[PDB]
């Protein structure tokens, strides 16, 4: 007899579906940190990557297996095909082509629609039942893609939208206060990225307002000029690119976060996108950012953070922007 | 008459040292999974980030602040000066020159002697009771010289050594057995990398040993033939190399796991490469893999392994041929 | 309108199911320690709790609920009804009587038959597809009353057993080694208890077998003791009630570490309590200690440990005897 | 040669001050739940235990270490003797006196007093440079008691205070608004217990005030009642005692919460109790509950939070309560 059968008497062989599986699309800098930060903080029992890059996919799954001794993922799987991604409870797509030089905004947008148009029925066909998180840019616009493709409810299709803006801006705000941003309470909304909003109402450490104590927060016209700290949030991100060409570790661990609440059914609040149709003015199919509740189900609930009128303004400017480029899409 | 004065009333300004600060030389692949590994494990209270290249240098440490949200390190700091990396608990050296012939006349051991001849220096200045833990190869050449050059006691100089060849050599043990590599034991020892042996004789699941069950494992005459599992060990190393250009998350992983045993003064048993004089009939000052106690003060204790003839004269011929190249080295 | 509307929009109401849900039976010092260690590695979504005594049932779970925001536990419920186990992954049975001044071991033994002729209906009722895991004393023969009872086949049909054992065990080889517990390894098989058996032969660190380097470990003959390690298990364990009255963390803490295996499928090997039929000329239906790999499924597969005849022989009579009082028993 | 000589070489045997160093004083239920918390949190590296009934002090820390497998904290000492507790970073008083039937105000605190002028000197004698983390009740004034014994800048002497009164509340919050405690935010402040104050100005979802929305939150005309939110708390306090007698669980989780960010230096903001003469009118030596920034100083810094009229009144009773109290104490 083998080693095996010498050592290990079998007392059953049958083989359960994987009842906590998470899949990352999309094994660039993002995925893979999405994928570590999701190993370290022991949120899945099995992982599946896919990638339309062979070589560097079977590279990434093997560096990660050669891990395991030191993780409690018993089950890494990688593959071109999406079977390896059968019974997902979540799929995270990071995949995305690289804007040129002499591109346009709406050829890349519509170049992302197709990856999303092969992408999205596949991911379907072997975990119907699974939630979509969205972390391919620009979010908004391929959260929708998502979404229409899919066919799924609303509240199981997320964008990452402004999450990282989020952590991002807590960050500034408590090197500016001397205080650990989990402390730092602050909520950036809208569209993510160069017109996101902070909302400068909500701003707060222990429950007192920063603009209750200064009215001028955020203003152009504050003497010390808070409204730096959103200046920041967007320069720091051209800056990351400037000088290592990519982000990772960041969105990594705001992914992870997001994961978290969905996958232990937490119900914390987060701000993403999801489907915006129906407040602050807006009457086309958009998705933006607004606190939403996390749970097994997705976005379950979403907080109606009152809004100023400028505030509002904003995020109609925003919608109507993204639904120009949406009406202008081919499927 | 400020908003933080407005807000937060001081106690007092007093500066302290950190009292866990870890300091991860060399911003590559490998110091930065050695980096976010070590932060998701919350080991440290601050990280110090050291390169010589200084745009990819900013852009890692920012990429990390920007996490900070989801991370328990309140202080993460870089830069060229060695000033940042003052009163570390512990040094991770994952340093090394571009693997490129023809840059210079000196061979790649030549060049990262170099490299660590003023390295080394300015991190015993500012941190002169840490412990160095040297990740670069070739890494038991380079323990050796980072032990020459600090100046430091033996207990206080440990190379990353065997630990990957173990973890990969657990993780395909796990795969044969369908166990859990953490119930799989097995000890790869002598020489990192190419060179590298494996202990047939400690090799069991729940102290049930494999070679008293199967007399021929690791011969040539076994018929499942086991030795093949040390082969893989190896051409999977350079599998990894060839698919995705350079290895990452299982040596951050690795590495995070001594730093842990290191910070927490666990004294936990590792194969990690230490000085051999007076083992296993050598005589000369040669670094190589034994299972070492690891904790506070580094290597405190060695595990003395009985060897077989074949294996004894495996780590003799490889600390023949590294006391070779030592010897003629100048400083 | 309420103010919870007034806060929140509400995307869908759709009720759920937890998706990983565990159920202690029995509130007492044990059940709690469990609990308590359970919460505090994230195991579970919902915790459920059930006990005899209404007043403790409730002041306990309230307890709990108050460290929600220390938690990552949605959702903690109790009652005396089994509706409130409902879908339960795994059910730890911690519920017993006590020995009484005129009661002998018989008496309480049917004693606590009886509470199991109550709970074990109840449990697989609500949860038809869990995983038992026995705690109750005497573990060993209350192992095999689950078994009966539930008709559960023996892999989702668990027994503590030995675990306790190995885990003091372990700590005091460590003491003695001036090794952490983790990387001393060593195994007390067989009967829960008094009359545990250590396996001298699988005692190692490193790899590096005791009993070869010192073939006296074991006997009598040996002038460093070493089954006073053994014996000094087994007076902790009265000492401890001598001491404090009840035995509490280290048992919750073995506990959840076999939970943890359990729920998220790591197929570690841990020493409880099994069918031991078939196995070291054991004809009878009676549970003992082995290696047991632990997963979704329970046990799926077990390690066959080569004993000695003298092991044999006590693991045989350890069988005999468990018959005796099996065989008698009223259910 | 000792079987443990001929298994390990030494390289040094001389040992380390102890660098992350916790004592916690007295060993009942909330002692013990605080310990636990800690160990399974790893926030220590040695854990020291200190009571005067020594049987049970004994049981304990043997019952702690024969978890120790499944723990990351070395090195668990217990004794009566404070040299035990040396180099302590922080130390946790939780040690007091039993509640008697038909008991003076002024009697009860006097005697707690009592067991604080034994305990104070000793800890300062072994840790002369530690922090102070007082649970025992009244958790206000036996702050100042410690102060004032100790010697110790207000900075260094911290009362757990209204940190659970806040945990319990944000868990009712909730509960009721269908949404994790992390995120529903909420302050009590002033005196712990029966005399608290609910900041309603501070209560918020994702920065949204629940007073601006909802302008009766906190009156008792509040057609919702949310003012029974906390009375909800206070009368929980009481059922919990009710129904099991003590309460042991949530202090544990709160305590060890605090102990984070000291340990850490986190520089979270938590409501503990620090020396408030100074603020809010106060004009006496009076520990209130207050957001302050905690870290490896303990408190360095505290917010200055808005108070109305009333809830300003009520904090300038209790400060005379308090005082009314510590000025009639022996000591
Ligand atoms: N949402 C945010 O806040 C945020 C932050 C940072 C980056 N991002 C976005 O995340 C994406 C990831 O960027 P990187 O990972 O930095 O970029 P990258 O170009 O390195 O990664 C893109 C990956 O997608 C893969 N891919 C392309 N087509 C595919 C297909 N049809 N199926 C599967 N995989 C396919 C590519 O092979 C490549 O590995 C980018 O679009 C970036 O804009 C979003
Ligand atoms: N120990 C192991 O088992 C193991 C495993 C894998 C890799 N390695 C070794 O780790 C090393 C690093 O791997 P990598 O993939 O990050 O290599 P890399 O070339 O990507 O990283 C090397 C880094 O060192 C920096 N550097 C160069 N000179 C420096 C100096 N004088 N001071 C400070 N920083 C300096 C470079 O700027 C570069 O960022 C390699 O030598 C590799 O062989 C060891
Ligand atoms: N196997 C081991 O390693 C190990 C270690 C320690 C303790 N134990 C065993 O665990 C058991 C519990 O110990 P403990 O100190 O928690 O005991 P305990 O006295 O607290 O009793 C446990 C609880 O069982 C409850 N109970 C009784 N009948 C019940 C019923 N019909 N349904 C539900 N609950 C019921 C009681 O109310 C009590 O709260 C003991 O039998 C002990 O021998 C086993
Ligand atoms: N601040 C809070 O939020 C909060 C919450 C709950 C309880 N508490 C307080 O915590 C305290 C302890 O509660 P418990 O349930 O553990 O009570 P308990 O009476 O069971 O425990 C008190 C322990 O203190 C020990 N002790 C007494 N004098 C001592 C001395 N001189 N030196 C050392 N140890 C000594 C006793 O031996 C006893 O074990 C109580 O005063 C309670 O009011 C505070
Ligand atoms: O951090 C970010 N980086 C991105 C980005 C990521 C990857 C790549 N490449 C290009 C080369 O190939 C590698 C990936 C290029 C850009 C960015 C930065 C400035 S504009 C867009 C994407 C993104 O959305 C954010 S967050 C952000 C961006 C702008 C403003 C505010 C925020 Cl919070
Ligand atoms: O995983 C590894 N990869 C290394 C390696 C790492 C980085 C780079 N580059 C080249 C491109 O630039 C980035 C750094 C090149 C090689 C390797 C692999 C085969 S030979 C050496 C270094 C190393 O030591 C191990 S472990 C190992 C190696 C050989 C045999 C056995 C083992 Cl366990
Ligand atoms: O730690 C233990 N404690 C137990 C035990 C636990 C609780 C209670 N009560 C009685 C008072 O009410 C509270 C519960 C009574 C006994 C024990 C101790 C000596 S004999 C059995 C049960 C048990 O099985 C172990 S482990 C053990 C026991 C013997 C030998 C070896 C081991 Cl590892
Ligand atoms: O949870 C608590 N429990 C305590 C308490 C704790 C232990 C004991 N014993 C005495 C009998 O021996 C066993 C321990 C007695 C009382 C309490 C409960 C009602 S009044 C005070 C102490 C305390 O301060 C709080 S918090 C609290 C109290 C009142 C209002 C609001 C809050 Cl948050």
């Amino acid at each position: 007899a083998t080693l095996k059968d010498q050592l290990i008497y079998n007392l059953l062989k049958e083989e359960q579906t994987p009842q906590n599986k998470i899949t990352v699309v999309g094994v660039g800098a993002v995925g893979m940190a999405c994928a570590i930060s999701i190993l370290m903080k022991d949120l899945a029992d099995e992982l599946a990557l896919v990638d339309v890059i062979e070589d560097k996919l079977k590279g990434e799954m093997m560096d990660l297996q050669h891990g395991s001794l030191f993780l409690r993922t018993p089950k890494i799987v990688s593959g071109k095909d999406y079977n390896v991604t059968a019974n997902s409870k979540l799929v995270i797509i990071t995949a995305g082509a690289r804007q040129q030089e002499g591109e346009s905004r709406l050829n890349l947008v519509q170049r992302n629609v197709n990856i999303f148009k092969f992408i999205i029925p596949n991911v379907v066909k072997y975990s119907p039942n699974c939630k979509l998180l969205i972390v391919s840019n620009p979010v908004d616009i391929l959260t929708y893609v998502a979404w229409k493709i899919s066919g799924f409810p609303k509240n199981r299709v997320i964008g990452s939208g402004c999450n990282l803006d989020s952590a991002r801006f807590r960050y500034l705000m408590g090197e500016r206060l001397g205080v650990h941003p989990l402390s730092c309470h602050g909520w950036v909304l809208g569209e993510h990225g160069d017109s996101s909003v902070p909302v400068w109402s909500g701003m707060n450490v222990a429950g007192v307002s920063l603009k209750t104590l200064h009215p001028d927060l955020g203003t152009d016209k504050d003497k010390e000029q808070w409204k730096e700290v959103h200046k920041q949030v967007v320069e720091s991100a051209y800056e990351v690119i400037k000088l290592k060409g990519y982000t990772s570790w960041a969105i990594g661990l705001s992914v992870a976060d997001l994961a978290e609440s969905i996958m232990k059914n937490l119900r914390r609040v987060h701000p993403v996108s999801t489907m915006i149709k129906g407040l602050y003015g807006i009457k086309d199919d958009v998705f933006l950012s607004v606190p939403c509740i996390l749970g097994q189900n997705g976005i379950s609930d979403l907080v109606k953070v009152t809004l100023t009128s400028e505030e509002e303004a904003r995020l109609k400017k925003s919608a109507d922007t993204l639904w120009g480029i949406q009406k202008e899409l081919q499927f």
